[PDB]
């Protein structure tokens, strides 16, 4: 009970502690905030999962988070946002995916130089988008990370002498799918892989650890992540996608995030909003394959562009339904507290 | 006189009728609203023209409109907008152009499955765009349809095992144009074809029927549609476009819409605004060829992206001219009533 | 002292002169406003530099500026903006770069026809963006020019029978860089070339003349332009860019503009804002190579898209630092007056 939720008691106790422990807590919260989790223990679990997948990726992500938090402190950003990990969760993804999309293999120490540089731009993006989106009461999601990674991967490319990137080839021929070779076990295993591919990790154990951390933060968030991954798998099956792409979790890491965001987190949790979150996850998977095909023509991966776009689209949409409630941005903590607040406001 | 204009008397009489007749009226108005027409009889005429061109395309468009209206009703959207056909006119285009850009020929019944799915997203897009564009008092035009069709055609592509799309090849060699083979009769005939290509129909009879329906709704709108198609033809001739592209109406279906919108419809009709509409039609044709060339590099058709972009750009532009008047979004019915309202407000 | 700054005395004396002299002054100010300079004498110097580089390019730019100013007068835009050259500085770039990116060589008189047409659309863009951006207190920069040039170059392309454009080939193989062949003299000479490539001119004498004109307007702006060009060169060296691209000034014409804008011009000049301008110049160079690589896949040059995007991103970003001050849009004249106003407001 002490480690569940956002761990407000730990933050209150650390508010008067030496700044080193506070900085460590901020780094852990920023690591956890990729899946909309404000738990430092969930951040430790996510770090353990990243180390299980690849220690080099974990090192790059931790370095990116540290550099982003330090730069946000240097830029005199809001201290409340920095304490909650909202300044540094984009750079974790930036560093991890820069290590993922590198063509020079593991432990390429020179890659530590661009990573920091891009981690130097994550706060600025996070600032510049926020002051706009907070005008319309909308979150930035992973838009700063998407912009930074697209800019970096366009600047370097596959043929960069210093930091070559993994080549992205657009689909040229019609795939041949043997539907008799579809494996139910692999389809079931792609759900943890789908959840784990949020950090670009294809290890089923890493995805299971991520799901466990999310469940530690909030069981409803873990359930919505699993359902979003399953819906991404279903959308991939509906479009006759290659089985290797479905088994790799490339179809479920956007829909899982969309289901987490639209289910309980930024909309009050009701069965109507549950169905809306399911529909948003399906739409997010379809937009994900569309964006992947579109940016494959320019040599870029879609990453989490479809998730941000679809979630913003569904959040901006307005309905004359009292049971479909959009939570205020200042009261969004986690689905249980969000539902309690919505029930209190309803009466 | 009873069937001209928006047919407000029919709506008033149907407001207390059984909901089946009201739903039929809403579907007809949504069909007609592609060309900014709120006339159910014009919707019937447009359906007849679509059947003349291709019954399969008409069936897909009708199914898309019905599904979009039902989904907008399910989402508790504004009943006034649904009654006027503003929730369902984008899905008509979505279904018709999904049938048009299909590589599996006519009467591919499986294509009825994705169409409905895309018609499920047309209301949401509209809503998500409306709440964004109503702040600055701007219409959504066919932006939801453009976004939905771009996402669908990127997701499927030409090499999809289930729903392949027609291949789009960027221009590779310089065209050889024999200017002695230019036909005045074909140039004149491309005006109805350019008007009918709004629905993706290249039949001159279909375009003539569409022009007749628009004239039934409003003569000024039909005149502006014809002038916009002619201006698109002129712009195509100015850039040495292939004659087959001009004869197919691919150059005049965006400028015609731009001239309809900017002439009398969303700006008060004056000779100054008439010249502004002509300039907007020329700019829209040039932006149309530019956007088509740009999106051919990613394997996508431009469709009505240039029309929406150019019309929004011309509507946002502000001048210190009293005779260049932008009609309020709540008072926009059709050019005759718009001009009457503008004359009343001027005095 | 009479010709330094904006020469408000000359404007006051010309306010009651015949309109021909006023129009000439407006054209000169519009020519100079590309580098955020409101000096007609600097406009004359920039015209001299353009003539030194290429008389055809100077003729096209002058014609574009004249046409844009004439149509902005015809469109009843704000007279104060027209008098300060803010309606016509985008068409100077449009005409000059349309002459630059033409595949038909120099003195192609038919190119005078599209140029005017694009100069026709420059005021509208300048209007349409302004009303959108003045809400958030942001400048339009060269966004109208970028939009117009992208639209034109997409519409025509390399294979246009009438107005072919220079082919843009994306990078296909990894460059081989002989670092022992790097020349310090060429690196130093690329700074004036980097400043002169704002107008698409690769002549070092032209860049030196441009720097002299900027220094005549304001020494701080010239210093920031030189530092931005140097930072662009450094960023190009950091990414192992080909030496020919660095020597051609293709790496420094965006960072120089970003350093001019962010240093003293649109943000109050302090050492903190000086470091922020340096960081913005580095970010602008990296975004410039990224966007160049991105639009090379669609056959388009990036031009000044990265400069506008990065400068807007850095201007929107908000910090809780009193020394990092964003000047109001109505009081922005030049860095010396900007700093004086900021110092007066601080106390
Ligand atoms: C936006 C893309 C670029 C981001 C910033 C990249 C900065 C890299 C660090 C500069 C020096 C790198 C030297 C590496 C030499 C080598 O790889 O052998
Ligand atoms: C795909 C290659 C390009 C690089 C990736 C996109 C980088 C975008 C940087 C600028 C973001 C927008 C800044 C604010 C603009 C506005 O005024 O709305
Ligand atoms: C809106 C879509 C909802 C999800 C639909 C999931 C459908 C999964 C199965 C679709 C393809 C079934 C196999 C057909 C191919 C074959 O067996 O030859
Ligand atoms: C892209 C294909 C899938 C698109 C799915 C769009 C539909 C999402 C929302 C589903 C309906 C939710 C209705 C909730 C209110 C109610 O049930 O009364
Ligand atoms: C070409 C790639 C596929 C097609 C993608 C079309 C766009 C679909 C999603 C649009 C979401 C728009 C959200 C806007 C949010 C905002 O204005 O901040
Ligand atoms: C955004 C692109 C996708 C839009 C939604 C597509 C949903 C298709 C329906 C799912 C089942 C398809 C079965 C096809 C069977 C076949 O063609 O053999
Ligand atoms: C902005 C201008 C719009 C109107 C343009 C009208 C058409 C002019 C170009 C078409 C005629 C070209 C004739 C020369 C062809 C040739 O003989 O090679
Ligand atoms: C790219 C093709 C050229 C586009 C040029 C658009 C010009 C718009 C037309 C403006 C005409 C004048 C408007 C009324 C002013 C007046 O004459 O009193
Ligand atoms: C955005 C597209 C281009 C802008 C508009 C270009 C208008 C050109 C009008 C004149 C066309 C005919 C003159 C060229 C004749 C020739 O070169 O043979
Ligand atoms: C590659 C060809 C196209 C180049 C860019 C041309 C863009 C013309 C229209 C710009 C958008 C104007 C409307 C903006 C509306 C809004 O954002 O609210
Ligand atoms: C993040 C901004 C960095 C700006 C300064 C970067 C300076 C880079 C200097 C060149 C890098 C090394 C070149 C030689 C490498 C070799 O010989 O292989
Ligand atoms: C793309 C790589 C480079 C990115 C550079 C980002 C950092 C810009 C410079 C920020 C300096 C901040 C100075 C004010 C704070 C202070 O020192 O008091």
């Amino acid at each position: 009970g002490y480690v569940t939720g956002d761990m407000k008691e730990l933050a209150n106790q650390l508010k008067d502690k030496p700044v080193v422990l506070q900085f460590i807590d901020w780094i852990l919260r920023g690591i956890s905030q990729v899946v909309f989790v404000n738990n430092p223990v969930s951040g430790i679990l996510i770090l353990v999962g990243l180390l299980v997948q690849n220690p080099w990726w974990a090192l790059t992500g931790w370095l990116g988070t540290v550099v982003s938090t330090l730069m946000a402190l240097l830029l005199s950003q809001d201290r409340s946002l920095i304490a909650s990990g909202l300044y540094g969760y984009n750079a974790t993804l930036v560093g991890v995916l820069m290590a993922v999309f590198s063509d020079k293999g593991d432990y390429f120490w020179w890659l530590l130089l661009p990573v920091c540089a891009m981690s130097m731009t994550c706060p600025i993006f996070s600032s510049a988008l926020n002051s706009m989106l907070s005008k319309w009461d909308l979150p930035v999601f992973t838009l700063p990370f998407n912009m930074a990674l697209s800019m970096y991967l366009s600047a370097t490319g596959h043929y960069n002498p210093f930091f070559p990137a993994k080549l992205v080839i657009p689909i040229t021929t019609a795939p041949q799918i043997s539907w008799s070779d579809l494996s139910a076990l692999e389809l079931l295993k792609s759900i943890p892989v789908g959840v784990g591919q949020i950090y670009g990790c294809d290890n089923p154990w890493t995805g299971g650890i991520f799901l466990g951390a999310i469940l530690l933060s909030s069981p409803l968030m873990c359930l919505h992540a699993a359902i979003g991954s399953l819906l991404g798998i279903a959308a991939g099956l509906s479009l006759s996608a290659p089985f290797e792409d479905i088994y790799f979790g490339l179809w479920g890491f956007n829909s899982s995030l969309a289901c987490i965001a639209m289910g309980g987190m930024f909309m009050a949790l009701t069965w109507q909003t549950h169905l809306l979150a399911l529909g948003c996850a399906l739409f997010t998977a379809y937009l994900g394959v569309g964006m992947a095909n579109f940016m494959a023509e320019v040599g870029l991966p879609a990453c989490t562009w479809p998730f941000c776009l679809a979630t913003l689209l569904f959040l901006i949409m307005t309905t004359k339904n009292s049971n479909i409630y959009k939570m205020p941005l200042s009261k969004v903590t986690y689905p249980e507290e969000n539902r309690i607040f919505y029930l209190q406001a309803k009466k």
